[PDB]
């Protein structure tokens, strides 16, 4: 069924790719095939002299380290964030703003951003005194781990996709990737958003009508927010995709809750299956986190993101209308 897969992959540049269908068609290799497709589209193998076999080996290794038993934070979510970042990077307001190295950083960061996620929160890991919380001194535990695993896997057999980048490129790439993935810790959300707003308030556009970004701080800020948006893009996708995501995160939160209950721990917010309001929580999530983020983003790239914002709003109303009264 190589052809049905290939047809589905033609939508790689569109918001709302059917990533679950691609996961099925590809034999649960959504991250591998989507990354590969994206790297060919953007000509990254040629530009950075990445042997195609090294790329595929790395991708399969990377995908293998997402957990098949985790319902949300798995290779499908990783594939989704990659493809979403890929669309955001193609927004007219950002045309020719970012270098190829910057583009590679954003996409690689998206690919690795949740790798080896155990399906529980930083707080659970801190409360149980896990080795991970210990090694990372309780700070952005999962996120530091995602990075270290992602880079560490480059050392497996025929996995070094950066073998042909100069040392200066590698150092620049590594810095950008690190800055991006640490920004995906939800505890950094408010500060990211605050900085995004500031940038929007003093927004400058170029002669050619694209965003002006003068310095590393402004550049990396946008890339961080871009990937953060991709990470928080579920409520902005067609409703049939959104609802599957919602099912999956709830399943994952509810397993954590069960685990906290059987261990005698305080149950985390939204993790109690006996005490849950899925719909109301989605509305809350939209009102207080997702819509504030996407509206600010939409202002930065005005009017590129208007349809994404409209769908966000249609979807909020759907969940509002589905709250048990
Ligand atoms: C941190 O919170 C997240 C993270 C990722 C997703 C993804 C899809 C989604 O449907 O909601 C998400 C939420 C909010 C969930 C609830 C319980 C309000
Ligand atoms: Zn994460
Ligand atoms: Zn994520």
């Amino acid at each position: 069924q190589e052809d049905v897969l290939a047809k589905e992959l033609e939508d790689v540049n569109k918001w709302g790719l059917h990533v679950f269908r691609i996961a099925e068609l590809s034999g649960n290799r959504p991250l591998t095939v989507i990354m590969h497709t994206i790297f060919q589209e953007r000509d990254l193998l040629k530009t950075f002299k990445i042997p195609v076999d090294t790329l595929i080996t790395y991708l399969m290794t990377l995908e293998d380290h997402y957990h098949a038993d985790v319902a949300y934070h798995n290779n499908i979510h990783a594939a989704d964030v990659v493809q979403s970042t890929h669309v955001l990077l193609s927004t007219p307001a950002l045309e020719a703003v970012f270098t190829d190295l910057e583009i590679l950083a954003a996409i690689f960061a998206s690919a690795i951003h949740d790798v080896d996620h155990p399906g529980v929160s930083n707080q659970f890991l801190i409360n149980t005194n896990s080795e991970l919380a210990l090694m990372y001194n309780d700070s952005s535990v999962l996120e530091n781990h995602h990075l270290a695993v992602g880079f560490k896997l480059l050392q497996e057999e025929n996995c070094d996709i950066f073998q042909n980048l100069t040392k200066k490129q590698r150092q620049s790439l590594r810095k950008m990737v690190i800055d991006i993935v640490l920004a995906t810790d939800m505890s950094k959300h408010m500060n990211l958003l605050a900085d995004l707003k500031t940038m929007v308030e003093t927004k400058k556009v170029t002669s050619s009508g694209v965003l002006l970004l003068d310095n590393y701080s402004d550049r990396i800020q946008v890339l961080q927010n871009m990937v953060h948006c991709a990470d928080l893009s579920n409520p902005t996708k067609p409703l049939q995709l959104y609802r599957q995501w919602t099912d999956r995160i709830m399943e994952e939160f509810f397993r954590q809750g069960d685990r906290e209950r059987e261990r005698g721990m305080e149950i985390s917010p939204m993790c109690d299956k006996h005490n849950a309001s899925v719909e109301k929580s989605q509305v809350g999530f939209i009102d207080y986190i997702v819509h504030p983020l996407w509206e600010t983003w939409a202002d930065l790239v005005h009017p590129d993101a208007q349809d994404i914002l409209d769908t966000l709003e249609d979807n909020r109303e759907w969940y509002q209308s589905t709250i048990p009264q």
